[PDB]
C-alpha cells in the first residue's frame, strides 16, 4: 500500500509546513507538523486546558468509535527551542494521504508550551525520526512510519518541501518524475534516534568547495540550517554589512543586499540552495535588517538540515533495515 499528502507552508516565510491527516471513525481533520526530528504523534485534544488553544481543531476521542484510553500511558516532551508538551495516550485510527493505520498511539495534548498555543495553523506533530525516541512511558511507543512500514510497498517515506508553495510527503513508493538526475543515497546512523548522516562539504556562492566532514540531522521540523561556527561565519562574511546580533539571537544582513548560494555535499554529488531561500525577511515589520536562514549551531550541539536545506532537495528516507538518506535535485 502507499499513501500521498500535500503539505502547505503556514505563511509567506515557510516557517512551518502543515500536513492534514485523519484521525478517529467518523474521520476528524487535523493539520499537523511532520517532523523527522522527533517520534511523537501529539495533538490539540478536548482534554487540551482551555487557556491554552487559541484557534486549533481539536481531536476529541469521546466523538470517535475506534479511539481506546491506553491505560496508565503517559508522555511529556521538551524540544531544542525550549517548547513544550504533555498529557495522556489514546490508541485510534490514523491515516495520512489513503495509508490506514489502525492502532496508532495519539498523544492527547493536556498542557502546551505558549510557542504551540501562539501557532493556530499548526494542530499538532506528526513524528518521522526513530521510535527509539518515544516519550510514552511506561510503554514506548511506535512512529506512524514504523507501524506503516509491514503494509508499505517500499519501507520508504519522501518529502518535496515546496519554496512559498506547497509540496509533497508520499509514504512507500518514489515518485521517478519528482526529480531530475539520479537519487544519491548516503549511510545513516540511528545511534542518537534521529536520521543522522554526514554531509561531505561546503561552498560559498561560486567559490570552491571546501571537502570537510559534516554531521548532522535530516529535520523536516526545524526551519533553518544550523551548521558549525566556521561555515557560517565563512557564508556571512560574503554579505556586506552582514553581523551576528544578541539582541535577536543570530545573523542578520541588510535587507538590500543580494545573497549567494549555499551548496552542501552528498557523497560525490552537490546540492544547491538558492541565496533566496536564506532570506528570512525583516526582524521586525517595516525594519531594513533581514534575518538569515543560516544559522550557527554552538549553542544547540548537534548541526541541523532543517527545511532551508531540504527543500531545495527531493529527500527519501529509507527505512530498510540499514537506514539511508538520499537526495536528488529538482
Amino acid at each position: 500500500s502507499t499513501g500521498s499528502a500535500t503539505t502547505t507552508p503556514i505563511d509567506s516565510l515557510d516557517d512551518a509546513y502543515i500536513t492534514p491527516v485523519q484521525i478517529g471513525t467518523p474521520a476528524q481533520t487535523l493539520n499537523l507538523d511532520f517532523d523527522t526530528g522527533s517520534s511523537d504523534l501529539w495533538v490539540f485534544s478536548s482534554e487540551t486546558t482551555a487557556s491554552e488553544v487559541d484557534g486549533q481543531t481539536i481531536y476529541t476521542p469521546s466523538k470517535s468509535t475506534t479511539a481506546k484510553l491506553l491505560s496508565g500511558a503517559t508522555w511529556s516532551i521538551s524540544y531544542g527551542d525550549g517548547s513544550s508538551s504533555s498529557g495522556d495516550v489514546y490508541t485510534d485510527t490514523v491515516s495520512v494521504g489513503g495509508l490506514t493505520v489502525t492502532g496508532q498511539a495519539v498523544e492527547s495534548a493536556k498542557k502546551v508550551s505558549s510557542s504551540f498555543t501562539e501557532d493556530s495553523t499548526i494542530d499538532g506533530l506528526l513524528g518521522l525520526a526513530f521510535s527509539t525516541l518515544n516519550t510514552v512511558s511506561p510503554t514506548q511507543q511506535k512512529t506512524f512510519f514504523d507501524n506503516a512500514k509491514a503494509s508499505l510497498d517500499s519501507p520508504v517515506f519522501t518529502a518535496d518541501l515546496g519554496y512559498h508553495a506547497p509540496g509533497t510527503y508520499n509514504f512507500g513508493f518514489i515518485d521517478t518524475t519528482a526529480y531530475t538526475g539520479s537519487i544519491t543515497y548516503t549511510a545513516v546512523s540511528t545511534k542518537q534516534g534521529f536520521w543522522e548522516w554526514t554531509s561531505t562539504g561546503y561552498a560559498v556562492g561560486s567559490g570552491t568547495f571546501k571537502s570537510t566532514s559534516i554531521d548532522g540531522i535530516a529535520d523536516t521540523g526545524t526551519t533553518l540550517l544550523y551548521l558549525p561556527a566556521t561555515v557560517v561565519s565563512a557564508y556571512w562574511a560574503q554579505v556586506s554589512g552582514a553581523k551576528s546580533s544578541s539582541s535577536v539571537g543570530g545573523y542578520v544582513f541588510p535587507c538590500s543586499a543580494t545573497l549567494p548560494s549555499f551548496t552542501f555535499g552528498v557523497g560525490s554529488a552537490r546540492i544547491v540552495i538558492p541565496g533566496d531561500y536564506i532570506d528570512f525577511g525583516p526582524i521586525s515589520t517595516g525594519s531594513s535588517s533581514c534575518f538569515g536562514g543560516i544559522q550557527s549551531s554552538a549553542g544547540i550541539g548537534i548541526n541541523i538540515f532543517g527545511d532551508v536545506a531540504l527543500k531545495a532537495a527531493f529527500v527519501v528516507f529509507n527505512g530498510a533495515t540499514t537506514p539511508t538518506l538520499g537526495f536528488a535535485s529538482k
